[PDB]
């Protein structure tokens, strides 16, 4: 009964977390983030999760302070806060299983937070091929 299925339970709570975000849709989606898969060549999966976090980083870090996705209503003020938290969460889960010290960002084209979360979620389920086939 020891173990061998190194199934990373983190990639699980993460995939489910992304779905919870898809259910939520604020004007913060009209924002364009920096794409990372538009320039992947010798970069391995490691640097892939890092770059992804770097983006989400300057995302809820610069916007949360900008009165863009804040609005003025009271129902949007809270709904927005909950969003920033969801990002601040997976943002750590990713950079967590990474464990990378140096990881400077390069350059790329652009992508919408929506399509960006789509190709990303799909990629995850693509690499999610392991003890769970």
């Amino acid at each position: 009964e020891a173990e061998a299925h190194k199934c990373d339970i983190t990639l699980q709570e993460i995939i489910k977390t992304l779905n919870s975000l898809t259910e939520q849709k604020t004007l913060c989606t009209e924002l364009t983030v920096t794409d990372i898969f538009a320039a992947s060549k010798d970069t391995t999966e490691k640097e892939t999760f890092c770059r992804a976090a770097t983006v989400l980083r300057q995302f809820y870090s610069h916007h949360e302070k900008d009165t863009r996705c804040l609005g003025a209503t009271a129902q949007q003020f809270h709904r927005h806060k909950q969003l920033i938290r969801f990002l601040k969460r997976l943002d750590r889960n990713l950079w967590g299983l990474a464990g990378l010290n140096s990881c400077p960002v390069k350059e790329a084209d652009q992508s919408t937070l929506e399509n960006f979360l789509e190709r990303l979620k799909t990629i995850m389920r693509e690499k999610y091929s392991k003890c769970s086939s």
